[PDB]
This record gives C-alpha cells, sequence and structure tokens, in this order.
C-alpha cells in the first residue's frame, strides 16, 4: 500500500556468515523487502546483503560503506520468474556462489525478485510477461537510488548480472535508463521517485534482439538439419522448415547490412546475399581468438572441427565444419515458433494471450490463430533501440561461450560493435568451450569491476 514509505533503514540488517573456499565470509541481510508500493506478485520483493566491515567503520577491498560498488544479479532465466537471491540459497534457480564471491570482494548485493512469464496475480491473472522483467528490475534499482546513503554502496556505481533471459535484462536496464516508455508502468506500480539509469552492465549470453533472432540463428544454422536440445530430444528439419531456415538467413544480410555497423579502423561491416563478407569474418576472427586463448593454455582446441593451427597459432577457421561440430540446438523458427510454443512468444503474451508473434514472417505463416505483439513493446525491450532516448551505462562486458548454441553469436557481436561504434566502454569475447551458462568467470569479472571503480 501507500504505507509503505521504501524508506531503508540499516537498522534491518543482521550478521550471518557463509563458510567458502576456506574462510567464512561474514555479512549482513535484510530480506524481502516490498521494493513497490502496489506489488502484484508476492515476487516482488528484494533481498540487500552487505560486507559486515561496512557496519563496524572498516573497508572491504578498497571499499567503503559509501563507495562500495552495488551489484545488482537477478535469477531470471527463460523469462521465467526469478526469485530475490540469497547467498543462503541452494534451490534452484540462484547464483548464491556469486553472492558469496561480491560480498567477499566487498560488493554491496542487492537481489530483486522479478516477475517472469508464469506469474500470476491474487486472482490468477498472468501479471508477469513483458515488459514486467525490466520494470521490476528497473523499480528495484530505482529502489537502491531513492535510498542512497541510507542503503550501504555507492548508487552511482550500481552493476546489473545475469545469464541469458537474465543477461538481456541486465543490458537493457544499462540500455534503457530513465526510459519514459516505462513510466506509467512504474508509476502504476508505486515505485520509488528516483532514476533508474546504472553505472555498469555484465552480462553472460543475453537473449535478446527477439525480433531478430530467427534470422541471425538461420544465419548461422542453415545447412545444418538436425537440431539436438530435462529430456534428450531432437528432430530433422522438414522442407517447410528448411524453405524459412534459408529464407530467414537471406533475411539476415538485409537486417545485418542496415544497421551500419563498423570495424576499428571505420569500414563499413557487411554481408552479400549469400551471408557472406566482412561480417562473417569479424564472427571467426572473435571464434579463432577464442581458440587461440585456448590453445595457450594446452587445451585441446581440435574438439571442434574446422580450425588451422599453424605452428603455435590459430591462422584460419572452416567456420561451416565447426558450426556443424558444434551443432544445432533450436528448429525453424527458433525464437518465434509458429505455433507459439517457445518461451518468446509466451513472454509476448498478455493477460488475454498466453503467447504472440513478434516478427512478420512467424505472423503470416502461423500455424496457428495469433496475434502480433505491439511494435512498441518488442522496441522497448530490446537493448539495441537505446544504442541507435535515456542515458546508458558507460560500461559494458559482455560473454557468450563458444560452444553457446542458444542463440546466434552474431547476437552478441551486434550489441558489442554497436557499444563500440557509439564510444561506449565494452570488453567483449566468446569463451571457449563454454556452454549456456554465467558466472564462471568471477575472478575476471570481478577485476573488471574493480578497474572502474578504484
Ligand atoms: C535455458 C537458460 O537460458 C535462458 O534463460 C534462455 C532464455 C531464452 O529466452 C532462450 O531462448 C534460451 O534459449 C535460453
Amino acid at each position: 500500500s501507500m504505507s509503505n514509505r521504501l524508506i531503508f533503514d540499516a537498522d534491518w540488517l543482521v550478521p550471518e556468515q557463509v563458510q567458502v573456499a576456506g574462510q567464512a565470509i561474514q555479512y549482513y541481510a535484510a530480506r524481502n523487502i516490498q521494493y513497490v508500493q502496489h506489488p502484484v506478485a508476492a515476487i516482488q520483493v528484494l533481498n540487500v546483503f552487505v560486507p559486515a566491515a561496512y557496519l563496524h567503520g572498516s573497508s572491504v577491498n578498497g571499499y567503503q560503506r559509501a563507495t562500495a560498488p552495488i551489484l545488482m544479479p537477478n535469477t531470471v532465466g527463460g523469462y521465467l520468474p526469478g526469485p530475490a537471491d540469497d547467498p543462503q540459497r541452494v534451490t534452484w534457480p540462484t547464483n548464491a556462489g556469486t553472492i558469496q564471491q561480491a560480498l567477499k570482494r566487498g560488493y554491496v548485493v542487492v537481489a530483486a525478485g522479478i516477475r517472469g512469464r508464469t506469474t500470476v496475480d491474487k486472482s490468477g491473472q498472468r501479471v508477469g510477461q513483458a515488459p514486467a522483467f525490466i520494470v521490476d528490475m528497473k523499480a528495484a534499482i530505482r529502489y537502491v537510488k531513492y535510498n542512497q546513503g541510507r542503503l550501504p554502496g555507492d548508487a552511482n556505481r550500481i552493476i546489473t548480472n545475469g545469464t541469458s533471459a537474465g543477461g538481456a535484462t541486465s543490458a537493457l536496464a544499462g540500455a534503457s535508463g530513465n526510459s519514459a516508455y516505462f513510466e506509467p508502468a512504474l508509476t502504476a506500480l508505486g515505485a520509488a521517485p528516483a532514476t533508474d539509469d546504472i553505472f555498469a552492465v555484465s552480462a553472460y549470453c543475453p537473449i535478446h534482439n527477439l525480433e531478430h533472432a530467427d534470422m541471425a540463428y538461420e544465419w548461422q544454422f542453415n545447412g545444418i538439419n538436425d537440431w539436438h536440445r530435462f529430456e534428450p530430444v531432437s528432430g530433422q528439419l522438414t522442407v517447410e522448415e528448411q524453405a524459412l531456415s534459408l529464407a530467414l538467413k537471406a533475411q539476415f544480410s538485409t537486417y545485418l547490412n542496415q544497421l551500419k555497423l563498423t570495424a576499428s579502423d571505420g569500414t563499413h561491416l557487411t554481408l552479400n546475399e549469400a551471408g557472406m563478407g566482412s561480417f562473417r569474418d569479424v564472427v571467426r576472427q572473435l571464434l579463432i581468438s577464442s581458440a587461440q586463448t585456448a590453445f595457450d593454455q594446452g587445451t585441446d582446441i581440435h574438439k571442434y572441427a574446422g580450425f588451422v593451427v599453424t605452428g603455435n597459432q590459430v591462422t584460419d577457421l572452416d567456420l561451416s565444419a565447426y558450426l556443424k561440430s558444434l551443432t544445432r540446438m533450436k528448429a525453424v523458427p527458433a525464437f518465434d515458433q509458429l505455433d507459439l510454443t517457445s518461451p518468446e512468444n509466451n513472454l509476448f503474451g498478455d493477460a488475454t494471450a498466453k503467447a504472440k508473434h513478434f516478427t512478420a514472417l512467424a505472423q503470416t505463416r502461423s500455424t496457428v490463430t495469433a496475434q502480433l505483439a505491439d511494435a512498441e513493446l518488442i522496441q522497448a525491450i530490446n537493448p539495441l533501440s537505446y544504442l541507435t532516448s535515456s542515458q546508458v551505462a558507460k560500461h559494458w562486458r559482455i560473454r557468450h561461450g563458444a560452444a553457446d548454441r542458444d542463440t546466434s553469436f552474431a547476437i552478441p557481436i551486434i550489441l558489442a560493435i554497436m557499444l563500440e561504434n557509439h564510444g561506449y566502454g565494452i570488453d567483449f569475447a566468446l569463451p571457449w568451450d563454454i556452454p549456456h551458462s554465467g558466472d564462471y568467470d568471477l575472478g575476471d569479472l570481478f577485476s573488471w569491476i574493480d578497474g572502474l571503480c578504484q
């Protein structure tokens, strides 16, 4: 209700510890904070965790109570609801281990719970489909920022983190700070009256740019006709699927070209009608760079086909061979399925429709009665749209595993290039033989954060 003043009180913080890696880590916790006045779902609370030193005058890793970074991780996966996390948490889904490490690192952590596509309200009405997830994420950011100086850590040093859908969530938050589009939703929630622009973005395999992901996917996996994706399940593409695949691949050239992406010197990155060109060379060079890094560590990079090694250097790559050994994960279309059965179909549904299309192609060739999601909505939840009406985070670190087949490498790469083309700081890589996952390189992530904040 409006009796909730959204005022944080450090006296709520109570001491706890967690034994991790030969050390007990001392911290304080304040759990289940209602971060908006008018929540529609019980999941809409946030936890706050604080290195013990910050309640005793002391410092950790060069940070203090007023200066510490605020890590805002989320537990969002598959665009499902992400409960408020907790270093003591051991039920799926959780990044408790990351929270432990971030506390050890001296970060304040604010783990907000976020509605997802399956979330329902008191009556059993869906209230977690787009753009609920980013609205909630923003509402939690606003809470923190409204509470600057009551809440430990620096609210001008918020750094979101997330994996997959959670990665897109982190990314979208960094891209869309103070976007007018979300104002009516936040106001309807009674979120705190403060800004929601953040400082830095960490994102692992962000499943974003959803309305172009079908094109990017086929540009990559066309020619590979068997797919493999909890139960082991697999199929073989139909002629119809193959038709869509070939068409989706072709269309990707047209989309990619109009982006006007450029390389470091200044060359327009392009593709011809057959999907070949300087942009494909960039993808290839990034995989080559990923393989070299592993090679230098004594890793057998020939686990996957295609790599040319000359002496001690990965000099080239047969991209098609690699992709064939990587294997295709999703059928066609990969994201906007024609029978509305994908997570993203469900994501774009509403209180009325469980699922919608979000591309012209899938709406046109729909095998089930369906409507197209609002064009402004699709646009609003795509990070890329804010780079080409908001204040954007200036610092980004993006990772997508070279063994991750959940979305085309082209998706994170486009994001990284746009960021770079437009003057943002951007640390990008496709970590060798890394599957769909996140938080696997915390030592480098934390070092990157420490580079920004100290
Ligand atoms: C399965 C874990 O990762 C996900 O969050 C995720 C989300 C999506 O929207 C996807 O399309 C996907 O392949 C994975």
